[PDB]
């Protein structure tokens, strides 16, 4: 599992559950190709998107669909969702788990990458 | 204004109005003596908490009082309150900026010094 | 000034200067078209970027150049930019301010909506 | 284990490792008297710091000795520490998981509390 993705929720201090992620990769033509995508589980995270052999080298978006979230909730949010790019395994293979912090209005991404 | 405080509520994308703010200075005896105090504008900011001449060398503690601010918008929140402690350098001339981001379950704080 | 971008550097506890911010609006098709762009000042912020009569309703893009601004202080950053995408609701009179707080690692972003 | 801590690093992109985290309880007489203490672990967790008995209602104080955490990285922090202060149990027995993400002038701090 190279690839794992965390949400917490800010306003009920809980794991954000069913919250639909997609993952692109960034192809030859500067567009943005599917990769994987999955909602994350009661605990709030999202594994098994792809394997060490898959997950090359490259640019990689994760989109993660806060705003479905949030209207669940009758909660009316700012962003139409939350965006992560970022270059992974330019200097060899490596762990990344992306964790976000949601609220309405404001949301907070941190990565921890593990080698 | 040496020192400013902004507050902001990240439910409501708004600012933080009329919440209260303590501040505390760290006495000779590791006690905590009140220094000043105020509730935060329809701006969400605190001007005017201290002075130059007043504001010396020391442990700064900032209070927020954020449970009263939820409790008043109907929500429960997790924390009593959001504190900032923090140590007064005064190598040179410098301001302080305390701005606090504020959820039911969550708050995060950064300082601007400049 | 219905839209302003505020920027801060949770390292260095300063505003983030001279960060280039781009923002697009969605087209018709789909596609995001170049609508402002410019860089923070020395308070970390950009103001002048659009008028109320040309700021319309619709859905936006701003990218703030993170890996840049990281890279010119030595430091090797997590992400290729930050992107902050919204809807312009246009229900009465409104002002925007998008924040950001900036880490090698790690990025917050609020908006203040007035 | 109802109470638990995780502390990140948001400069490097990795766990907080052996940050000193000091637990207190309000006594009585509104005093903080000491409750229980330790150490994060490279996962940047800390565990066992009491059990479902001894965690009874009342306004427990988490500190996080943030402060020396970045001095031995050769970075001069802002805060002294980072303190979470909370009622907790006030409904009856719930775990609790604080969370802290650090950077030399800025800190969040979030909780998940779990029935
Ligand atoms: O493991 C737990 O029990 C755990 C419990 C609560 C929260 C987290 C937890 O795990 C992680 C891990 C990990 O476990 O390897 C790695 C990255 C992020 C998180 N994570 C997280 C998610 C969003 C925001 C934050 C932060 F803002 F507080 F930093 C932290």
């Amino acid at each position: 599992c190279p690839l794992m993705v965390k949400v917490l929720d800010a306003v009920r201090g809980s794991p954000a559950i069913n919250v639909a992620v997609h993952v692109f990769r960034k192809a030859a033509d500067d567009t943005w190709e599917p990769f994987a995508s999955g909602k994350t589980s009661e605990s709030g995270e999202l594994h098994g998107l792809t394997t060490e052999e898959q997950f090359v080298e490259g640019i990689y978006k994760v989109e993660i669909d806060t705003k479905s979230y949030w209207k669940a909730l009758g909660i009316s949010p700012f962003h139409e969702h939350a965006e992560v790019v970022f270059t992974a395994n330019d200097s060899g293979p490596r762990r990344y788990t992306i964790a976000a912090l949601l609220s309405p209005y404001s949301y907070s991404t941190t990565a921890v990458v593990t080698n």
